[PDB]
């Protein structure tokens, strides 16, 4: 019903309408309240080497050389962008990594803002991964930011660690 652009990752095409994008950090923040559940045995990564992580949780002592976690990000965006048109390349970062394939995409709006949802497989470092990739562009009061969640498993762990993405997945919430 929403169709997808194709030309120009979210973070490329808000450049190019002129927006800044200000990576946001956890401690102080306040426009936004969301929920990343927190599964068992899952913690928080002190020192996570995403850059512009606002929180990375994740499953240390899993079986599988890759280990399951979860990345969020989060964008105050300055300049003013029609929200429903930058959410429509909301696909598109997922379907550039390699061998992607996908499983289930959505551009429903989420806790009433627009979004985007990919979810599928792609290979990095020898390894076929399964990921979990939503966008949701929030508004609070007066500004906009970009919320972006991956939640990323081996493949081989996709079902063992199923119910720790579900949660994570579907427990997931963005409130102003
Ligand atoms: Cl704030």
């Amino acid at each position: 019903p929403v169709t997808p652009a194709i030309s120009g990752t979210l973070r490329d095409h808000l450049r190019e309408k002129g927006v800044k994008l200000e990576a946001q950090r956890p401690h102080g923040f306040k426009a936004l309240d969301i929920t990343l559940p927190m599964p068992p045995r899952w913690t928080q990564v002190p020192d996570p080497n995403v850059p512009d992580a606002f929180v990375v949780i994740a499953d240390r002592l899993g079986n599988s050389v890759y280990t399951s976690n979860a990345q969020l990000v989060v964008y105050r965006l300055i300049g003013d962008f029609d929200p429903a048109e930058a959410i429509t390349h909301g696909y598109i970062d997922s379907q550039k990594l390699l061998a992607w394939q996908t499983t289930n995409a959505s551009m429903a709006n989420f806790d009433g803002f627009p979004s985007s949802i990919i979810e599928g497989t792609y290979r990095e470092n020898d390894m076929t991964l399964n990921t979990s990739r939503r966008h949701v562009i929030a508004t609070s009061g007066a500004d906009k930011y970009l919320v972006s969640l991956s939640v990323t498993t081996a493949l081989s762990q996709a079902v063992t660690d199923g119910p720790a993405t579900d949660a994570i997945v579907n427990g997931f919430q963005v409130v102003a």
